[PDB]
């Protein structure tokens, strides 16, 4: 793979979002990655409906948690592939309420047909990432609350806790690092960004990545 990527520099990347008080990071983490694969797939950057996932996929559980891989599996199974846009079925469970499901009414942004789950392996999910874009991981991100910026090398790595979105890495760095939007606003750690160190299962990064398969 190569020494460096970053899918920013690709324009797939759309800006970084607010979850505000509401447990929806997996919501964030997935209609992310299916932002960026939609923009790769030759189509112009569009932003998707977080709000679809929180309100309406009850496999998951809206504003308590969720699963990225659940997700996707609503998406295709219960959705016919259909994810909304953004402008169609906006946020609005900032303030920790997420409003009933409404099936009338939006505008398809993206269709997905599946999703992958992406071995545990720090290597091959870079060398994915590479060739196909941005992963969605599951991370433990509690020692994230003091982050400023720099290349965190110590996380506490025990419990998946929440969800982002690989967009790069950079193996040549003095300290190799994932490159991790997270969904926090550009107001926390670099622009909205975390480097983590890459090759030591940080935040437990390799247990659970995947990315939608558009289509
Ligand atoms: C967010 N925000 C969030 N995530 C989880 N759990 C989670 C998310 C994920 F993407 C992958 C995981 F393995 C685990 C939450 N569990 C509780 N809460 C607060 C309601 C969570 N918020």
């Amino acid at each position: 793979a190569p020494a460096a990527v970053d899918w920013r520099a690709r324009g797939a990347v759309t800006a970084v979002k607010d979850q505000g008080q509401c447990g929806s990071c997996w919501a964030f983490s997935a209609i992310g990655n299916v932002e960026c694969q939609w923009f790769l797939a030759g189509h112009p950057l569009t932003n998707l409906s977080e709000q679809m996932l929180v309100s309406c996929d009850k496999t998951d559980s809206g504003c308590s948690g969720g699963l990225m891989n659940n997700a996707f599996e609503w998406i295709v199974q219960e959705n016919n592939g259909a994810v909304y846009t953004e402008d169609s079925y906006p946020y609005a469970s900032g303030e920790g309420i997420s409003p009933p499901c409404t099936t009338s009414g939006h505008t398809v942004g993206a269709t997905i047909t599946g999703h992958v789950e992406l071995p545990q392996d720090e290597a091959q999910i870079a060398a994915w990432l590479a060739v196909n874009g941005p992963v969605a991981v599951a991370v433990d991100a509690s020692s994230w609350m003091t982050y400023t910026g720099g290349v965190m090398t110590s996380c506490v790595s025990e419990q998946l806790d929440h969800g982002v979105l690989l967009v790069g890495y950079n193996d040549s760095a003095a300290v190799p690092y994932w490159i991790i939007k997270n969904s926090w606003t550009t107001q926390w750690g670099e622009e909205g960004y975390i480097r983590i160190a890459k090759g030591s299962n940080q935040c437990l990064v390799k247990e659970e990545a995947s990315s939608a398969v558009v289509g």
